[PDB]
RNA sequence: UGGAGUGUUU
């Protein structure tokens, strides 16, 4: 139940010199002191926290503090450079905020020695815990109140004009910093970095943009059940203010304000219904303007606390938690991509102005940020060969991540006789011209792929609405000998799409492709080439594997490979539940991946499940194969925070599958944590190896030194091809390995790998396994109907077993 | 839903 340390240092691929947003800092040595704060009351915000704190340093400067400058965590912790004079009791004093009062204990508790920390960064020792969050709390103490404060990122409204995303909501920029250790030093990683807030605006004009109105006078009516159940999930659980006090919005009324009533107390002590509008007549003195529009149900949900519309606003940086819809993701794309070389001015940028070496509190503790970025020597691992089928076998040969099929074919190419089409386009946009044309071209290509589909569509006829889908698809299979596969079009974004998957993966046996009306009515080869790569394995097709003696030793024994991730409720609603997938390598190509879901609790990260799961893939895979695997190699997607809960449950459940299976079946197990959410870059040293218009790092490019952990085992990998913005090199961490892998081997492993997605002919940025798993867990939401126990929902994700020996989530 | 990659006190 501990990580492995670091076995060796890899030495596969050629070097070149890149440059990281890892800024070393000269630490001090000192034995810091640490002193605990509660505050009376113990609810308000950290940023309440924070004012307290700071007046009361200056309320006691001669008193208690002098001249120093603490730093404060918000909540209960406060440093010092040198010792306060209170000793070792709890002293106690009072705090006025600019009228309210707050009262503070100060009490020292131990003393965080820095120097300590020297040792366990060069080679001796773990990294204690207590003096890097002690360093953080340092670097962040001026940002915390010259900004707004995100997770770890900083962010404001310092004009930047304003950059709008439509439904009441903007792109606010801002930078990402975090204290990170590392070998012989530590390091201070900054990057830039945007999210979505909600415009601060008067609830009318949010409640217009929401429902996309050119002014609130459109409606002189009331609300449609429609419009007030969309503004009503959209303005949940946002805080407003009064027109400052702040409420949080825990629903919006059915009624309009003019008939919205509460209790109110008269002077005898008798109870009467007084309409919100009455109210605001009579205590106010405020006619309301939109009498007919609902009101803001406040504070707890039943105190009754209902506010007008008119006169509230959303408050002022509130970070948008809530899915945003596909229109709002393109416009913040477009927005805060930047190419490599952009990217790393502004950080640049960020450190002048940051100016850390000119901090008082950062000065205060004699810490030193270098200015420039780490120098950082990585290696380009050679990418593998793609063998492919057909006539010749021809050989793929990656170049810069990316490969094609041209006068190549598919290793087990599928032959397709019959066939049908489900056309959900209405024939007059999508017309019986489309359809030919579309199914001429889509057969050159695949003759041209190796996956030759003969004949014409044994069945072509139109249809709509997502009721007319299972029917439908019982007379195809029930009537058609052999029926493959069934081309479904779709007219944009429509429920006929999960009901097809639903139908299709759940209830029935029979593999299915959809393609939207555009992509119909103007064919394109590249196009319909990739739309073949899915069909193909869709019917248990080997669109290409990799060069068998290619592969790295661990391919000599038999093993399994697995990916592991969960998907969580698209935004906030506790009734739909998060759902757990593990796939698992059916072959030793590897190539087929079985898949395995589960639903499970809401929001819950840990696969609770998980011994079941891999006990179901173990089974498959002996059923597939023969062969026991005598290695498992556990591929889990990134985690908060929580690795030793992550570590303890999950790597014991794969052991008690392999236990529970059969006595003294020991495989040895590699687990490894990939995570794409960080903010390290790296960058080119050399203008001559930047790769593409955004002049991004090129695939295969390994790290393992100087900005890696100084003991584990840990190390990035970018495997893929930057196309837009600057490249995210996944991180990968060794959790456990009783196989002992060399750094070599994994890293080379781990990136072919990421040439066995068969979507398309690229090196992705997460090997397959991992993405297979994320692609599962997301075609179970769809098997999500409403046109719930837990037993009925468990249900619904059950795929046919026909279908489960395919990638039908490919 | 061809695909990858780029940002996340009423
Ligand atoms: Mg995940």
């Amino acid at each position: 139940f501990k990580p492995p340390p670091r076995p060796d240092f890899g030495t596969s691929g050629r070097t070149i010199k890149l440059q990281a947003n890892f800024f070393e800092m000269d630490i001090p040595k000192i034995d810091i002191y640490h002193y605990e704060l509660d505050i009376k009351p113990e609810k308000c915000p950290r940023r309440v926290n924070r004012e307290i704190v700071e007046h009361m340093v200056q309320h006691f400067k001669t008193q208690i503090f002098g001249d120093r400058k603490p730093v404060f965590d918000g909540r209960k912790n406060l440093y010092t450079a040198m010792p306060l004079p209170i000793g070792r009791d709890k002293v106690e004093l009072e705090v006025t905020l600019p009228d309210r009062i707050f009262k503070v204990s100060i009490k020292w508790v131990s003393c965080v020695s820095l120097q300590a920390l020297h040792d366990a960064l060069s080679g001796r020792l773990s990294v204690p815990f207590e003096t890097i969050q002690a360093l953080d709390v340092v670097m962040r103490h001026l940002p915390s109140m010259r900004y707004t404060p995100v997770g770890r990122s900083f962010f404001t409204a310092s004009e930047g004009c304003s950059n709008p995303l439509g439904g009441g909501r903007e792109v606010w920029f801002g930078f990402h910093q975090s204290v990170r250790p590392s070998l012989w030093k530590m390091m201070l990683n900054i990057d830039v970095s945007a999210t979505a807030f909600y415009k601060a605006q008067p609830v009318i004009e949010f409640v217009c943009e929401v429902l996309d109105f050119k002014s609130i006078e459109e409606q002189q009516k009331p609300l449609t059940d429609s419009q007030r159940v969309k503004f009503t999930k959209e303005i949940k659980g946002l805080k407003v203010e009064i027109t400052k006090r702040k409420y949080r919005v825990c629903n919006v009324t059915r009624r309009p304000a003019s008939h919205q009533t509460f209790p109110l107390q008269q002077e005898s002590g008798q109870t009467v219904e007084c309409t919100v509008a009455q109210y605001f007549k009579d205590r106010h003195k405020l006619v309301l303007r939109y009498p007919h529009l609902p009101c803001l149900q406040v504070g707890q949900e039943q105190k009754h606390t209902y506010l007008p519309l008119e006169v509230c606003n959303i408050v002022a940086g509130q970070r948008c938690i809530k899915k945003l819809t596909d229109n709002q993701t393109s416009t913040m794309i477009r927005a805060t991509a930047r190419s490599a070389p952009d990217r790393q001015e502004e950080i640049s940028k960020l450190m002048r102005s940051a100016d850390f070496n000119t901090d008082p509190y950062v000065r205060e503790f004699g810490i030193m940020v270098k200015d420039e970025m780490t120098d950082v020597t990585g290696r380009v691992l050679q990418p593998p060969s793609i063998l492919y089928g057909g006539r010749n076998k021809a050989i793929a040969t990656p170049v810069q991540g990316v490969w094609d099929m041209r006068n190549k074919q598919f290793h087990t190419g599928i032959e397709i006789k019959v066939w049908a089409i489900a056309c959900f386009a209405p024939q007059r946009q999508c017309t019986e011209v489309h359809l030919k044309s579309f199914t001429e071209q889509l057969r050159k290509i695949s003759r041209d792929a190796g996956m030759p589909i003969q004949g014409q569509p044994c069945f072509c006829k139109y249809a709509q609405g997502a009721d007319s889908v299972e029917p439908m698809f019982r007379h195809l299979k029930n009537t058609y000998a052999g029926l493959q596969l069934v081309v479904v079009i779709l007219p944009g974004k429509t429920p006929v799409y999960a009901e097809v998957k639903r139908v299709g993966d759940t209830v029935l046996g029979m593999a299915t492709q959809c393609v939207q009306m555009k992509n119909v009515q103007r064919t394109t080869p590249q196009t319909l080439s990739n739309l073949c790569l899915k069909i193909n394995v869709k019917l248990g097709g080997v669109n290409n594997i990799l060069l068998p003696q290619g592969r790295p030793p661990v391919f000599q024994q038999p093993v399994i490979f697995l990916g592991a991730d969960v998907t969580h409720p698209e935004n906030g609603e506790e009734s739909s539940p998060s759902i757990a997938a593990v796939v698992g390598s059916m072959d030793a190509h590897p190539n087929r991946y079985c898949a395995t879901v589960r639903v499970q609790q809401h929001r819950q990260e840990i696969i609770q499940d998980l011994a079941a799961m891999v006990r179901e893939l173990l089974i498959q895979f002996y059923k597939s194969t023969r062969f026991k695997p005598t290695r498992i190699i556990f591929y889990r997607d990134g985690v908060s925070g929580q690795f030793q809960q992550v570590l303890h449950h999950e790597l014991l459940a794969i052991r008690e599958a392999c236990i529970k299976l059969e006595k003294d079946y020991q495989p040895g197990i590699t687990f490894i944590v990939v995570q794409k959410r960080h903010h390290t870059r790296l960058f080119c040293t050399d203008k001559n190896e930047r790769v593409g218009k955004s002049g991004n790092i090129p695939a295969g490019t390994t790290v393992d030194t100087k900005i890696t952990h100084p003991t584990e085992f840990d190390f990035y990998l970018c495997s893929h091809a930057g196309i837009q913005g600057t490249s995210r090199p996944s991180h990968y961490h060794v959790l456990w390995d009783d196989n002992r892998f060399s750094s070599d081997e994994l890293q080379i492993l781990t990136y072919q790998l990421c040439h066995t997605y068969v979507r398309c002919t690229r090196s992705v940025s997460i090997p397959a396994p991992a993405y297979y798993a994320h692609l599962v867990a997301f075609r179970a939401r769809y098997h999500l109907v409403d046109k719930r126990d837990h037993q009925a929902l468990a249900k619904a994700v059950q795929v046919h077993q026909d279908t489960l020996r395919t990638m039908y989530f490919a």
